């Protein structure tokens, strides 16, 4: 009776969490100097960083449609519904490909465009896990996640602007972007790591008003010291109880550059 959850490799949730909650991941790939690697299957994050530091060209790719078709038909084998939630259609063709696959299987699959990435997607997955445990219908789940998204704010501080430009995801010093209905918009330029954090503090204070923070996540492109600077400021400003912190997946850092951070705040 419980729906089965599928996602892609861009949520930045821990492997322990994904495995513990039976979340099936369809991974994206990277092409580095003419050779491709499935993220976290054929290449580790340490290995990826070594390629980047060697000035190598990197591109990313959505999963092949056949990977979705195979997964959906197998997971649906006993008649269970599948809910397949993906990073923003404004950032990747993954969602569209999942939808196409859903029209080519006998299984019953509902595909959701999260309009987000990293913990913005991850927190939707975590809420989805809870709704499935509670027995909520798929149609109601879709509506509830739409409401939840209005309470998520995502910022990214770009590590290497030239990488972001090469990757093509811009829809509209340290550049700072946000997602606007799933599309990446650069909204501010900060002069330093420290000043970027002051900007983010003020923007988060504006976003939350007198609301509590339910979850706060920071994903980072191999720069924990920058994350720690943010935690120190945010601990004083907002008295955060716990952060979700992870090294971001190579598919994301391929676009942001090394030294980037992604801040995600879910308000109550
Ligand atoms: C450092 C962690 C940052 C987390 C927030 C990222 C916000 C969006 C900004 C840039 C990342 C873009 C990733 C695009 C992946 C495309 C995959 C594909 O090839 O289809």
């Amino acid at each position: 009776t419980k729906q089965i959850i599928v996602t892609d490799s861009t949520s930045d949730l821990s492997k322990e969490y994904l495995e513990a909650n039976n979340i099936h991941v369809i991974p994206l790939s990277l092409t580095i100097e003419g050779a491709s690697y499935v993220d976290q299957v054929d290449i580790t994050s340490e290995e990826f960083i070594n390629h980047i530091e060697n000035d190598e060209d990197v591109k990313t790719s959505q999963p092949a449609i056949g990977e979705f078709i195979s997964a959906y038909e197998e997971l649906g084998k006993d008649g269970s519904e599948i809910i397949s939630i993906h990073l923003s259609s404004g950032l990747s063709g993954t969602y569209n490909t999942a939808y196409q696959a859903s029209q080519m299987v006998d299984a019953n699959v509902t595909v959701i465009d999260s309009k987000s990435i990293s913990f913005g997607l991850g927190y939707q997955i975590q809420h989805l896990v809870e709704l499935v445990k509670e027995g909520v219908s798929t149609s109601e789940i879709v509506k509830k996640l739409n409401h939840l998204r209005e309470n998520i704010k995502l910022f990214v501080v770009i590590g290497q602007l030239n990488q972001l430009i090469k990757g093509g995801r811009i829809s509209k010093i340290k550049p700072i972007g946000t997602l606007d209905d799933g599309r990446l918009e650069l909204v501010h330029n900060a002069r330093t790591q420290n000043s970027s954090i002051q900007y983010l503090k003020k923007e988060i204070a504006e976003f939350i008003g007198d609301h509590e923070i339910k979850s706060i996540g920071v994903a980072h492109a191999n720069v924990i010291e920058y994350v720690d600077k943010l935690k120190k400021v945010f601990n004083e400003a907002f008295h955060v109880n716990n952060y979700d912190i992870n090294v971001t997946t190579p598919v994301i850092s391929a676009h942001t550059g090394q030294g980037a951070i992604g801040l995600v705040v879910l308000k109550k």
